[PDB]
């Protein structure tokens, strides 16, 4: 007996500044961010229909530099999947990607987590990572990559959208 | 890609008079047809969600003595799972149930149809068909058992959900 | 922020057999169970509107006795507002209210806890408990009545939403 | 071009106690109320969609006995179509909706104003007005009748519905 | 009696690769797609409201290259409204726009075909056809332009509903 | 106690040609006007979702210079907040948002009025007045500042929604 709609635990990662906030405050309220206060921890949710199907975003805001490891792995242990965010104006914000995913699969002990790879701020000029690189760096993970912008809201249902159909593609 | 939200072709059979037309129109706008005027053939659409799946129902109201028994295999054909409905206070009503059934078996030519028996205008005080004999010939069938009235709107959702419910059993 | 809708835990008891998981399955499912098997402890969800905000029902549905618990009292604990279930032709399901009532007051720790008188199966023809008596105690407890059937889905919602209510008058 | 949802000014009338309140708050609050708390002049609003169509019901409950005529007039003048409550087991409030319905017309002036007769409490045991004298009465005026439930539901989203699709066939006349 | 939600049947129509289904996915799933997936023939399907009317949107993306003109001539007579795409980075598609008109023309037997010019990808940097020169276009055609972005998503709801809107003329 | 959704009346002004309607009819019809039709005086509704409660916003959209100050008193009077409309690519529109934001405050006879500020066409390339200067003039009013397009959408219920939030505090005080 269907006992309430399924809910998926998702958490938003990624180095301090990329607009992690501001993408999940954009989701829930419709509101662009435009102050930096840096995240301790936030959750929210937001029902949602994908596909369908009606769903439970149950959803993380994670530091971006985490004070505790144990902390970090516990967030990891729970998450059902990850949007490894970078700003695409921030190249440093990008090369730490490949370290949170290798937390993210040590800590899950698997190499197929369901994650997309969010390249944000999109709306800016000053743009230092090409698209085709990210696209690169996605295809050798073998994840989805989405541009985004929290101000315009280019992309913004899609990275979490997408994100929940691939943690239904992995729960069968 | 997902094209849009699943479609369920319903149809509702049944003896002239036990009420097709009025749990559809109930069903659709809710509203109490208090006339009686014989069906040839109607079609309504209706998209709900059930148990968090979001569909669009197709649900054809058919004629309580069907002229043509070409246009009413074509139903049948076409139909995914079926309304057999009685009135609660017409005994031959409830008697012509097992031929609406095998006329369905027949034509789909399978054993295995997704039904529900729905014993209708439980509202009415002159009741002449007991709920424990069509409890009784349900599970003999294997099929959900429903009381409903098109004026009150007991069961109908039900009724129609329960429906959707067996069609999605039989789909896997 | 606003981080996503407010939740309430509702908690539903009474004596076994009065309709309580019926009550429950007919607000979730839109569904009437016929059968009656003994709910041990089970929990459900809906997000419904309620005076025009967005909520989240988290229900714990209960057994009617269990005779000593520990683990009772701790999910007992967790509800801020309570559905206490007679049914209306069950006179001694209607005394036992007494004893959930100060069952809540006493894991609650409190004199004023968020609570309904739900008078169930109201459909059927043998009342034993008067509407009067069960106004009268839920007067004497200053709390509403709501008279409900599972099978109909009288009362239903509304006994849902009153709890709901009287939680966020008591939030205030 | 389309400025939002299409609004309908809908007034609830007939004698004290035959269940307007009720019926309203049932629509708008899903709630039954019990206690008889007479209405001097409440309005409430509700979005819904009727034949596909999204609208916005702005509804004015009224009290049974309107002491002042202007404020009755006026309300009548703004409402656009009429829900006529008796209530079943009180024939004195079935032989008061012909005297609404002629308030009604006297007021608008006009022969032809959007109305449904509702016959409500019919969950309650003691009916004196039978359905067939309400149908002939609705057939008499060329308006649909519903019998409706405050306390179970019956009929009260089709009363209002059914006045909402009344409204819309006069507007195309 | 009202039987359920007027439905409209539009066609999505334009040269290779000027993003038709991109349009179309981003409507329906809220997802860009990335890749370049020639389409052969797929419809969808979408409940939307648009001018307070509740209406089932049924949406057949074409082919840029129609290989069978048996099947071009059947979606052009069963389609009650028409996009035709051109992309704004590619002036061959902006000249081809006129033959597609004139096909719909042709195999409707009518002059007055509702339809939507739509001008896409109008966030890419590399502009060959001004916003001015569509306009005219249009203008010439007695409909209405719209520039859109798949990837953006700006125009994308505004193209599909101002099509709707336009079939909505035409039927009175 | 609760008759139906609350209300919320928002008032949309500033200069001539700024895009008050383009933004209004983004918000209620999904549809960018790429032709410049003047107002004189159009109202729209609709209804959302805000924070998890349910609202009716009522919207007047004002003509960018209003020929008679009895009309523009009346609406100022009536409304509950404001969006004040400059356009980034034109530096009058902006300095003009002082005299707006004056004679909301004389009329209402308030230092205290929800309002956001709003630079509507932000996907123009020819900006002239800079985020900088409106975050300052917004900083010194105590409001909010948004940035728009009516035409790709960006902010748009944003500009809305914030102003629902700003008329919830203001109730709370
Ligand atoms: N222009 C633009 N600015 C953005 C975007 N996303 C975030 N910002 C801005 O970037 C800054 C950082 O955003 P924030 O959401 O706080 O980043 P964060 O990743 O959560 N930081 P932390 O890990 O400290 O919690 C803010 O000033 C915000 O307005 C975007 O997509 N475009
Ligand atoms: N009291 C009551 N009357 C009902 C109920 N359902 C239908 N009726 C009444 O029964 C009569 C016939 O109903 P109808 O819907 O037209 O039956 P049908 O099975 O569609 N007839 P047909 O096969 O000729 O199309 C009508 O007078 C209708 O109002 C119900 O549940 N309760
Ligand atoms: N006629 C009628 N039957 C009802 C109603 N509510 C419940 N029932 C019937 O009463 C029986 C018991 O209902 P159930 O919901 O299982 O009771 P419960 O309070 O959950 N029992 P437990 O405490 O053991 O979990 C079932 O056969 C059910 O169909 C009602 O309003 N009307
Ligand atoms: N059983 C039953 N009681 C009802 C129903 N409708 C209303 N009542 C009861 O009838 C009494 C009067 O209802 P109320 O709505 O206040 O009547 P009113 O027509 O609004 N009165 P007034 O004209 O003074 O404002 C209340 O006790 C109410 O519970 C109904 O459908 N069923
Ligand atoms: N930047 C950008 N790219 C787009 C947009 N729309 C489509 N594209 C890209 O253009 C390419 C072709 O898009 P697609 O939708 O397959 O085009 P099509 O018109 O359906 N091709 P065909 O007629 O072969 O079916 C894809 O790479 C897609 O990502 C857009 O608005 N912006
Ligand atoms: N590029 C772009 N153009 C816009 C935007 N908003 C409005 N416009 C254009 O600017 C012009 C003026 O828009 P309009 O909405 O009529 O402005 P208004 O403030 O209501 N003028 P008035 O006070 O005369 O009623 C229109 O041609 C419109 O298309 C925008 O965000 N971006
Ligand atoms: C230690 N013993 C020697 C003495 C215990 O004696 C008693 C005597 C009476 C009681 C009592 O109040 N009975 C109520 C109980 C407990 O909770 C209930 C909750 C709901 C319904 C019935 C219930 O019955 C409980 C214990
Ligand atoms: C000094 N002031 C407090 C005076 C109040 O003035 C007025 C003036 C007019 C009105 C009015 O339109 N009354 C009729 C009512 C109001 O709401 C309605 C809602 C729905 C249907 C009819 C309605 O008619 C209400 C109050
Ligand atoms: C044996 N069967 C496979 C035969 C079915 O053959 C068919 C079925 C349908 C069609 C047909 O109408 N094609 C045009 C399409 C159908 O759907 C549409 C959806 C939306 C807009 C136009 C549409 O036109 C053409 C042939
Ligand atoms: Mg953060
Ligand atoms: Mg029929
Ligand atoms: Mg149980
Ligand atoms: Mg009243
Ligand atoms: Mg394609
Ligand atoms: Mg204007």
């Amino acid at each position: 007996a269907f006992q309430g709609m399924t809910e998926y635990k998702l958490v938003v990662v990624g180095a301090g500044g990329v607009g992690k906030s501001a993408l999940t405050i954009q989701l829930i309220q419709n509101h662009f961010v435009d102050e930096y206060d840096p995240t301790i921890e936030d959750s929210y949710r937001k029902q949602v229909v994908i596909d369908g199907e009606t769903c439970l975003l149950d959803i993380l805001d994670t530091a971006g530099h985490e004070e505790y490891s144990a902390m970090r792995d516990q967030y990891m242990r729970t998450g059902e999947g990850f949007l490894c965010v970078f700003a695409i104006n921030n190249t440093k914000s990008f090369e730490d990607i490949h370290h949170y995913r290798e937390q993210i699969k040590r800590v899950k002990d698997s190499e197929d987590v369901p994650m997309v790879l969010v390249g944000n701020k999109c709306d800016l000029p000053s743009r230092t990572v090409d698209t085709k690189q990210a696209q690169d760096l996605a295809r050798s993970y073998g994840i989805p990559f989405i541009e985004t912008s929290a101000k315009t809201r280019q992309g913004v249902d899609d990275a979490f959208y997408t994100l929940v159909r691939e943690i239904r593609k992995h729960k069968e």
